[PDB]
């Protein structure tokens, strides 16, 4: 076992957001390997790719599949010891003999060759044998730099299936999870879990704690210190007329002022990168967008920064 | 075995690319090694010739024939494991006593000495034996570095038969993969494949995944991430008033200094993959060393240009 | 058994280059065993000596005379086969039994000893009871290292034939070979194979080639990728202002250092393969060779070869 | 039989190199196993000891004796499957009753306890009946390690002779060889054959090659590739001053160090084979270049090295 069983089709919440993945995994559940077998599934993290591929093998596993899960870094891992302590067959073929293979994490195969090739064999030896395949990763095939070509294609070749985590598809989970829990579903508590989660991780995190600590807990920790970070109904705001919502959206000097908020939250407000990618969630745009402040630190400007710097200070310190 | 029998000779679609293949190894299907024998082909990724392959030996054995197949590489790991085990004889045995052979991903052989000499036996003695053998590899043979002087001179000698699928050749490929569902008629849909897929994996990747979500699911998906490198629409075209389709550019130093440029944005603003970036040329590598040249000339009269774009790239498009 | 009916004497062409094999061959084919025994015949890959070998055995076994073809792979697998099952008796009685033996591929008797000794007997006895012995090897007798003295003794004893096929010798091969397929002889049919081929494999997978994809139909991509290539009339015989032929031949430092150069574009530029780098021209060349132009890498030099590194980028990119 | 009647005493060519071996031969022959009998000839690869063997054998079984010819391994090899087939008996007293017995390539005896016991029994059986016996070999009989220590008295004993082929004794086999065939003697020729071959089987390796291509057949074939090995007198003369013939000649370490170099130059580059480099200049065996370049890179584990890597680029200019 390296299955847990408290991951199942059941368990799993669907939504027009991961609809289509679920069918394929529980649609294809039923043919193995006969029906269409190279299953990649990607998504941002915390989309459910894991519960999804660990509620497949399980279901394989309750009806006599011999099966394998596996990480693909520990794949490599465990290649890597077999190949030292000289085992390296007993490890192909106790791949090479499963009604289903689930590797998850697929990314992280990059740079490692042996490492991959390895899998390749198993790979068209389980496909040739019409075996069933399920992949899983936080990226799309084509996004797979440093991993090889021959693979890539191999990926494309089966069935590509998304999981966008949209709005509807949040709607559903929300409900469902509160539900599971029983707590009881109200507009308040749906609408903050509604515009404060993006994966189902967050969702189910904040679940709990309002399973431990009531609702009127949370705001105050989840929203406070960003309440604090309201530095864009506070200043730049107010400085080169600039509209909160449009700032909130990446869309051209009307989109400048965004480059000195979140310096002014770095720097006077000490708050982290995370931190700060949550008044835009892609955490290297804020890095470089700070340092193109400083950047361009070089006619009129120096002294501009610097007179709203001492104007954060008093109105926050 | 290793045969699946979904592959078939029927099951493989034929146009002006692959005709010449399918027609060689149906011919010499039917008077197996008589006809004429040391059959090699080669193709691109996902030509069709793991197909073509399979197709045949299934044909054979369900002529009664002695037939195996076989990739480079799991022949390799049988041959290793054979030695280790003591059988090494049982093991040239098996494979000098086939009406056919299908060695598949030829190209695996580089670098294996030992892993070569072996199948140059077994290779040898089918030969003279006249029983049917067929190679396959992704490339011609003598782009086969690290394999021996005596095999690729084999190799060459036999039939070279190349799978080209260009125009003309996926068309058919497209128009009759569609009635595997049933979706057989509309322009749209085809027009789409046509200028999106090169090998046959991603036709059938695209097709079924199309059968599912709709065409329209993927006319939004692969058309907005593919639309953040509508940075080509967007302002290396204004600069040095360079032609959009002349930036598929086959062959003057315009689109070609404007070529290398494009990518190098995909790369670092719009964070894309080799493969993102290496479908702007309508091949990974032509990317890697056109994106280092960008900074390998940084040091003349060529930088702060660069951080300008950067900055237009930085508000155009975050 | 293992003798090929395709094989013939009349199924063969002679020339300047092989006649002399080819009639000892013959000539002492008649009087077996008698004429002169020991016949070595050798030449480089694709040269034509397994074909001598099994036309002669051929012939034998027409007017009934006991024949043996094999190689001396064969003969070491066959020795050890028999020998591991405790039958190493019937297995000298029948090789001593032929009137004719025909040893193909010798080079493969290196490193191999009871694997060999036991081939000194089988000759020994056949030789002094005048029984023919044919051997075939790529190389000269006292170029195969790891082959025992008395072997070799025993093999430069009687006749060495090598098989050299140069410029005239092989127009008439072509000429007979076009004729075989039933394919009309024109000089660009006939001058292309010139300066293509070398081993008579070549020149017959050509001639099938087109025998179906016509003939233009393939000096399009078979010129097109080998002009690709036409990388020396291109720059480096401008730079240094050597012209084309005059590097295509081993002699100072003004053909020999640009000859260099050239053999590098094709392989970082044009990713050309080694051997595809050698008929601008054995491996062994190019390899040290462009390896030395990176062993004399040690420095603004570095900074002129980048310099054609980007002329090549840009004309062929 | 296993006697090929091709080989006949007057068809052998005397030289006061292997005179004395076919003296006591033939002289032993008229009566045998009565003037000197237990005669153990050996000599160089190729000096003629089957040649006399079956010449000898022949003239025996010419005069109606009971001869039997046999290689020492084929001796083994026979006694064996008579061991297997239970039939030693009969192959015992078949090897006693020869009026004649020829024991050719001797060096194989040795390792073969079992396998060899039997033969001393044959030797003092046919001895003690006063009958003829021949054996043949590589090494003098002290030479042989594995074998009986009382097999090599009983070697020791008889006759030993051995065959050094000169240069004189050469002359005369290149001459008659030559007058052998349907060719004319004149000096380019039979001085070439002279520092070109060594043993008899190389004498008429070129005779029957060149009645077949020339002679301007073999000046480029035979002595153009080893122009190219004149690397002695193009790059290692040129350097660390040690002319030609001195490499050559078996002799201050200032030479020795030119050779151990001269040989590594032509493996490495040229790509040479072993016998290739030895038969250029000094040839004792194959141990000598070889296990020598070796101590090449055993001395190359430091200053060594700068110096042979500057020779290799000058090699690959001038020769590639
Ligand atoms: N659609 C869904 N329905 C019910 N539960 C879900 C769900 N998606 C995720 N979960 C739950 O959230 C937790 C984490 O999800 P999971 O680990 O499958 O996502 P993931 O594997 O994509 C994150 P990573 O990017 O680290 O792989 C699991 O305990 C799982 O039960
Ligand atoms: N002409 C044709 N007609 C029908 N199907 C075809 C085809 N050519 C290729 N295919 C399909 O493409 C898929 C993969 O192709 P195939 O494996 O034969 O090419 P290939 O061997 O070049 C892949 P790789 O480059 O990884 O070896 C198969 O599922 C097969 O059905
Ligand atoms: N002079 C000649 N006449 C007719 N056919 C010839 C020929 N020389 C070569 N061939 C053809 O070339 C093919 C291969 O020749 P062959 O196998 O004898 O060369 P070779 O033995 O040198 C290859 P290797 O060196 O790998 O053993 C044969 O099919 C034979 O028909
Ligand atoms: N003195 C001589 N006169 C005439 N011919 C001679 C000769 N010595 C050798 N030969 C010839 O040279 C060939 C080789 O000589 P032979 O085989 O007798 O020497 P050998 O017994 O030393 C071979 P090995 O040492 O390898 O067993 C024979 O075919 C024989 O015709
Ligand atoms: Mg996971
Ligand atoms: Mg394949
Ligand atoms: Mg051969
Ligand atoms: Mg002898």
């Amino acid at each position: 076992d390296f299955l847990n069983p408290k991951y199942t089709l059941e368990n799993f919440i669907v939504g027009e957001g991961n609809r289509l993945a679920y069918e394929v995994v529980k649609e294809a559940l039923e043919n193995l390997g006969s029906l269409y077998n190279p299953i990649f599934i990607y998504g941002s993290v915390g989309t459910g790719k894991t519960h999804l591929l660990q509620a497949a093998g399980n279901e394989a596993k309750k009806r006599g599949y011999r099966v394998i899960y596996s990480s693909a870094d520990d794949f490599a891992q465990a290649m890597v010891e077999h190949l030292k302590k000289g085992t390296i067959n007993e490890f192909r073929n106790m791949y090479k003999s499963v009604d289903l293979l689930l590797l998850d994490d697929v990314q992280f195969l990059s740079g490692k060759e042996r490492t991959q090739i390895e899998f390749f064999h198993i790979f068209n030896t389980l496909y040739l044998l019409e075996k069933q395949i399920i992949l899983a990763s936080d990226r799309h095939p084509q996004k797979l730099d440093g991993v090889s070509d021959r693979l890539v294609s191999r990926f494309e070749g089966g069935i590509l299936v998304e999981i966008e985590l949209d709005n509807k598809t949040r709607f559903k989970i929300i409900k469902e999870k509160l539900k599971e829990f029983n707590l009881e579903l109200r507009k308040e508590v749906i609408d903050y879990l509604l515009e404060n989660t993006k994966n189902v991780r967050e969702i189910e995190g904040k679940i709990k704690l309002i399973k431990l600590k009531g609702f009127e807990g949370l705001e105050r920790k989840e929203r406070k210190e960003r309440d604090k970070l309201m530095q864009i109904v506070e200043f730049v705001a107010n400085y080169y007329a600039v509209k909160v919502e449009d700032i909130l959206s990446d869309k051209r000097r009307t989109s400048e002022a965004r480059k000195i908020a979140m310096y002014l939250c770095r720097k006077v407000c000490s708050a982290s990168l995370i931190e700060i990618a949550r008044a835009f969630k892609d955490h290297t745009t804020v890095i470089h967008a700070i340092r193109s402040v400083e950047e361009e630190k070089k006619r009129k400007f120096k002294h501009l920064v610097g007179f709203l710097e001492k104007q954060a200070f008093d109105k926050i310190c």
